[PDB]
């Protein structure tokens, strides 16, 4: 239906500009989830491309990077650490890289899209995203 769907739990981070490159982290670069272990507090950003309708086929906007856990999502099969074009890896300090989770990817059918927190810093100068509530 949508992308073996595999929405990410948590809202996207867009990008400005357009050609903004990979995202740089301060700190974790993993969000905020209450429901996971510190030890399991680990992932990827996959860079999503969009476009808008218009002339020619469509439309080149900015950029997007979306959020997983590793096991989880588009590059399931990637241990973290994988180099990988359009892949950020992104863990806390002191996580077992060698764990997993079983929170698995967002049922969009619906649970909605999830509020992104930061605690240790955030994306880079590049990025943004909208307010959720909470």
């Amino acid at each position: 239906h949508m992308s073996s769907g595999n929405a990410s739990w948590f809202q996207a981070i867009k990008a400005k500009k357009l050609n903004t490159p990979p995202p740089k982290f301060e700190g974790s670069g993993v969000p905020d989830n209450e429901n996971i272990k510190p030890s399991q507090q680990h992932g990827y950003w996959r860079r999503q491309a969009r476009f808008k309708p218009g002339k020619g086929g469509r439309c080149p906007v900015p950029d997007a990077w979306y959020f997983y856990y590793t096991g989880t999502g588009p590059a399931a099969d990637l241990n973290w650490g994988d180099t990988q074009d359009g892949i950020v890896w992104v863990a806390a300090k002191g996580a077992d890289t060698k764990s997993r989770s079983n929170q698995g990817t967002r049922d969009p059918d619906k649970f909605d899209q999830y509020p992104l927190r930061f605690s240790d810093g955030g994306p880079d100068g590049n990025f943004r995203w909208d307010f959720i509530p909470l």
